[PDB]
């Protein structure tokens, strides 16, 4: 079956910082899960310490589409844990900062963390046969040089850029890795030629829109802002933060031109005094405020160029490579593979079914099908794409 | 005469981002001065656009005690001007990231940069022979090259950690480095044999209070956040930041014992949903509510030291190293030394006289004499230090 990789290493002083995952796949498991992650995940609940937490909240459950789980749903699978000692000995080794720890996490291999991975994994029964693929919810070269020893695929799995209430939920699924050192532009270049799009891109924007547009005094740039310890902003950012951000789009626009809208995640928020700050409600009636968007690797900036908003991408992400082509048709069928068969309708990402499906590589056209089949619960793969856009005209 | 050098680059978004400094040595000028800077320097008031200026504000100038220069006031000195198309160039080179730009600025010989102060240098007259030695308000690699091939020795000066109102106004003066790669432990260790102060630190303290201390519910840890792009929090920081100081903070302490104070000078002020937010009046009367104090290198650190306070300080800073002595003894004569010797008078190091006499790098005991005469406008070294704070008891 799967085993899903969720790390208990408070980096940005949460435990159990991916709880709503664990407790998403436990909810839609139809199959026993081997779970390699942390006594954290498995106490938290019973902590009346912490029982305030969002997970808990009955509109993030519902949002998200799980419920609590109990002494019986857990039952069914199998758990590996790792261990506070690694921790401890990872932040001595990068001068005891967290967050410089979780960079080496994304991006660099620790020996000492693939010892006690293969322990884990070699401590009990056939554990290793019975696994049909890995499940990662970020990029972990540790766990990837473990998969490679083992002859085991890592599918990277996280939410997706567009998300409820403004939009149907997407989820990424990424053999290579997610957010960073991502293989959309590389799985896109291969079928470029299968796309003949007969819709622009506001059509595919107005497809994945579950709200009625907010109502249509410009700013000339809007600058989005990230949570400031998110693993693309630690990770993927070319060294961007949010305040090398601001200086960038300051050395092109006096500050009476700026439009800043902050990430209504970050603990941060900025003062009135200096620039003009965004009070929207969502962002997307942010950017129909400015003439042109600046982002590091925001969500945000495929909500701008959706919407044909000249925009600026200044770290790597998964959405980039359709901000980098040129003439209007190359873009729109960017656009497109994007939307229908890279990104994954959020669901699908955690049920069994479809990981054993992506597992196979099918082909892009079955792949499209599959996702327009769910989009759809009420041929070329063109045809795919321009039949469901048309159907959802009339 | 004096070399001062206030560079034009917008590093932050900001024109003349020095002005203050540019306005000060002015109004104490009592000899022409030879100011290396930009055009932005020399035009910005005659520009309605930019009237808003702190720097014009009257309590700011009052409080840094200068006065908006005239015609005249500037006529009698000379003026080289750095052009823009290096700082162009200098942006292209760092992948646009002016921030990055302005860490390499501080931190590294930029050959372009050298190139053209050593032609401005010899554009003229005996220009060179006229200079005494240079003044920088930031650590400058490439200034100090150029320096080191003239045979002129480089004054690093800025404002102090100990302010006007709560204190005493203060300043750095430096041969090797402001902030960064400081001389004070150096000049410390070859003197320590000499300091017995009969005086605890918080009469070190009270001798630099201008205020009555504020009203003495404690948080068991304060988080002193500092501005975002400050050059010390951008080249002397050892990697940390706001954000993984406050991570670095809660592997440590649960959210409910840390008290977070956000820097007043800061574009960015935190959220009331996740830590206890600081609200006071001042520095002095946050540090007070906390058992210890966590900083990167704020000038906070110090007041927290010097009122008794556990203090842990991440980044690279010139009081540093009163931290890292074990025994009250000599921690006391340590922080004498560093606020009566490191330190100087604020206004001193914009009066040429006094320049002048640092220039010849005169011994530990005739420094402390300058100060405690100036401090004391109304013998060995200790005994000089000793019999100011006596003084100041009755
Ligand atoms: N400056 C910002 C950044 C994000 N966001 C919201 O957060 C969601 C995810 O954004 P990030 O990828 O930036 O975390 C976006 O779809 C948008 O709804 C916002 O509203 N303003
Ligand atoms: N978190 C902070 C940082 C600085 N400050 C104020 O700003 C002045 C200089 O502080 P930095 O060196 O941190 O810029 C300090 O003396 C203090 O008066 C504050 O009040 N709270
Ligand atoms: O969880 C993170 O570290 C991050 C990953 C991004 O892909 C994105 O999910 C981001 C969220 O938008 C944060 O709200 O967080
Ligand atoms: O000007 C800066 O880059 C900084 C230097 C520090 O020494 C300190 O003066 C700091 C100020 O406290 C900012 O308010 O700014
Ligand atoms: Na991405
Ligand atoms: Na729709
Ligand atoms: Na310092
Ligand atoms: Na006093």
């Amino acid at each position: 079956g799967l085993a899903v990789f969720l790390p208990p290493y408070p980096f940005r002083g949460l435990k159990a910082p991916y709880l709503w995952m664990f407790y998403k796949y436990l909810h839609c498991a139809t199959d026993s899960i081997l779970f390699i992650t942390g006594e954290d995940y498995l106490s938290v609940t019973d902590d009346e310490a912490q029982r305030a937490r969002w997970e808990f909240d009955p509109a993030s459950m519902a949002s998200l589409g799980y419920e609590l789980p109990n002494a019986q749903s857990m039952a069914c699978h199998e758990y590996l844990t790792l261990d506070n000692a690694f921790y401890e000995t990872l932040l001595s080794r990068h001068h005891h900062d967290p967050i410089k720890s979780f960079s080496a996490f994304l991006t660099e291999r620790i020996p000492d963390l693939e010892t006690e991975l293969h322990a884990l994994l070699d401590s009990k029964k056939g554990i290793i046969d019975q696994i049909d693929t890995f499940i990662s919810i970020c990029n972990c070269p540790s766990l990837e040089h473990v998969a490679r020893t083992l002859g085991k695929e890592v599918m990277h799995i996280e939410i997706g850029p567009l998300r409820a209430p403004m939009y149907r939920n997407t989820a990424y699924l990424d053999f290579a890795g997610v957010n960073g050192g991502t293989e959309a532009s590389a799985r896109y270049e291969k079928c470029q030629a299968e796309f003949d799009i007969k819709a622009s891109l506001g059509d595919l924007h107005n497809y994945f829109l579950e709200v009625l547009p907010p109502a249509e005094t410009h700013s000339a740039a809007g600058v989005v802002l990230q949570v400031e310890d998110n693993s693309n902003l630690i990770a993927y950012n070319h060294d961007f933060t949010n305040i090398s951000l601001l200086s960038y789009v300051r050395q092109r626009y006096e500050k009476e031109d700026i439009l800043v809208r902050a990430h209504p995640g970050s603990l941060f928020r900025l003062r009135d005094d200096v620039f003009t700050i965004d009070d929207s409600a969502n962002s997307l009636a942010f950017i129909n405020q400015c003439n042109e968007v600046f982002t590091i690797n925001s969500s945000v900036g495929l909500e701008a160029i959706l919407t044909g908003k000249k925009t600026t991408v200044l770290g790597d992400c998964s959405y980039a490579f359709i901000n980098e082509l040129a003439g209007a048709s190359a873009t729109v069928n960017a656009a497109a593979f994007y939307l229908f068969s890279y990104l994954v309708p959020f669901d699908l990402v955690f049920n069994q079914e479809y990981l054993k499906f992506r597992l196979g590589h099918p082909e892009e056209r079955e792949i499209v099908g599959k996702h327009i089949e769910f989009y759809s619960a009420d041929h070329s793969l063109s045809s795919l794409i321009n039949e469901a856009i048309s159907l959802e005209h009339h």
